[PDB]
């Protein structure tokens, strides 16, 4: 390992935003404060002098964002109360008014965040999983945190992935979430404008590690049609693909990458479409990888280990 | 899962002590505290009630004892300060002088604890990976705690096996240490009466994941025999066995039960030779489960849900 290695926690919270190539990522140091690397035509900082909160030991992270101009990260304090890390441009980070809504979670809760795309106004919907196993939605749109729709029984501890777009023929946003129930299997529950959230619970996968780590995203939104991508650690200690592409469906399953055991996720994507992955796989045991997508190349390797490592 | 079984923190650290048959457990739950499960002609305990320390979140666990007149836990401070919870029959338990000593190590450290075997008097040998990443033994003799050994260099975050056991026909205590080095290799570090400490490293194991779990036993001592056993987490993900038998050195390698990614692990024996491991393997997602091997039946999966899952 590496000094710089060294500092970052083992099996850390993972969460990533960006604006195409301009990069954020976001994970815990071993003394539970919550640090940023960027990439800016390289990458840097991640250090000490790049805290943005502080959060209790193996804290869940999920963060999103409106291009670069406005960020939010989320995590639990030691009280297992939903927290939020916010940057706006012009005014820098600060503490957001999540916490203040006093909203308690599962202490092996994990956090699932997006803006809401298609708007101007900054909407935001955040989930996350209640001491009855539920995994409660909660929202922001103009004043004030609120509870929102409850999304049912999940797996304690469960990953939670969520994305979000809009169909041009519509006129509201799309919401996807993805987690784990009791039965160890993988599934999906829908938002759309027209029908609000579906009731049909949509399996993508059988059988998963339990508290396996899950992440997705979205690219090439249309007219009525969307590409998706859900990453997921199975038992093999990889991170495994399933796909929806347009005219297809769910259509695909497929290995990625190898990762340490119970090493934790995220994923970043933009036009093209380009694709983003980190997580550990024990480069100097303990630092940050990245796994890349684009159409030049394909399937390739990418920084090995990220700030502070290197 | 269960509501009891949520209570235990996923991968948390695992410790256990006997008296042949009469075994106790120590693990954490998800707000820190250590709790006690015991085995008296059944399992019992595990609950809010039986919480004899309070911990870092994902601190490591090592405990000893002399039967079960004698026990000491170890684990870790916020501060990663080295502290101990004491158990003296008659008096019951209490905070232990460790902490006092303000030893403080990395924050990754796991932890090795042995009272030293041949005498009546209570000796003390713990071992920890401090800031420069070698292996630090911590002594109590029966006036204070003080740095003893330092072991050399090991991999960042290594797991910290130890057992100690005495030679009929030698005057004093033999100790062993088992540690992963920086090759990722799995070593035996030796200290024998007659000898003291050996440079040698010896190699046990070529090649185990990063940061894996281990944990070591003994049984059967002789006048100049010992049979030995060494736990791992491999990167099939289950717990490999290595086998030191006299007449045969380190002879044996081979699995024994699948565990969850990332799991630690706890053994004891007693004469027989009876083994007992605990680990989590999924069981309510978040339980602990035992593994038995006995002269009767040999290898058995013992009890599936340790108290308070069930
Ligand atoms: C053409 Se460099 C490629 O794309 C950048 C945006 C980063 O993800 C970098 O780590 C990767 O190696
Ligand atoms: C314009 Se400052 C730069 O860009 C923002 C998106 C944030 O990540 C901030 O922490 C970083 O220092
Ligand atoms: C202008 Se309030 C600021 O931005 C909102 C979108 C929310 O993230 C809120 O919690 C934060 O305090
Ligand atoms: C206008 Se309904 C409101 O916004 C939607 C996008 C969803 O988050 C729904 O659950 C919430 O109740
Ligand atoms: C047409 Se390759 C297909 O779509 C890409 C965007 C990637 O998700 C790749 O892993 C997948 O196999
Ligand atoms: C003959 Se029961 C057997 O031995 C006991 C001492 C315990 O380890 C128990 O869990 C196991 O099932
Ligand atoms: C004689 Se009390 C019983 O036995 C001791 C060995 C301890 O494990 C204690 O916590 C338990 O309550
Ligand atoms: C009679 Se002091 C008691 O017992 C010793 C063996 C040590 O564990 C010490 O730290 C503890 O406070
Ligand atoms: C009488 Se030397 C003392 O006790 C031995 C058993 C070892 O722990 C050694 O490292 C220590 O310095
Ligand atoms: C003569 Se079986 C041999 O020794 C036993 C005590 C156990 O360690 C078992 O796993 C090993 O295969």
């Amino acid at each position: 390992s590496t000094p710089g290695a060294q500092e970052v926690l083992f099996r850390t919270g993972i969460a990533a935003v960006n604006s195409t190539n301009h990069l954020r990522v976001y994970f815990q140091d071993s003394h539970g404060s919550i640090r940023e690397s960027l990439y800016e035509s390289g990458w840097a900082n991640g250090t000490a002098k790049n805290v943005i909160a502080k959060a209790k030991l193996g804290t869940p992270l999920a963060a999103t964002s409106k291009e670069l101009k406005n960020i939010r990260v989320y995590s639990l304090t030691e009280d297992n109360v939903l927290q939020e890390a916010a940057y706006d441009s012009g005014s820098g980070w600060y503490n957001g008014a999540l916490a203040g809504a006093k909203f308690t979670v599962a202490p092996y809760s994990r956090i699932g965040s997006v803006f809401l795309a298609g708007t101007n106004a900054l909407q935001l919907r955040i989930y996350a999983q209640k001491t009855d196993n539920t995994i409660q939605e909660y929202m922001w749109n103009g004043d004030g945190w609120k509870e929102g729709t409850n999304l049912g029984v999940a797996l304690p501890g469960t990953g939670i992935g969520v994305t979000c777009w809009r169909y041009t023929d519509y006129d509201g946003p799309s919401i996807r979430v993805w987690f784990q129930t009791d039965n160890l299997k993988l599934v999906q529950r829908a938002y759309d404008p027209h029908t609000g959230w579906y009731k049909e619970l949509t399996t993508i996968f059988d059988k998963a590690p339990p508290r396996c780590a899950i992440a997705a995203t979205n690219f090439n939104p249309g007219k009525s049609s969307i590409y998706m991508r859900i990453y997921f650690v199975n038992s093999d200690n990889t991170i495994w693909q399933v796909c929806w592409d347009h005219g297809q469906g769910y259509h695909d399953k497929r290995t990625i990458t190898p990762v340490i055991q119970g090493s934790e996720i995220a994923i970043i994507s933009w036009e093209g479409p380009e694709l983003r992955l980190y997580f550990q796989n024990g480069t100097y045991v303990s630092a940050i990888s990245e796994w890349t997508w684009g159409k030049a190349h394909g399937s390739q390797l990418g920084r090995r280990a990220l700030p502070p490592a290197e």
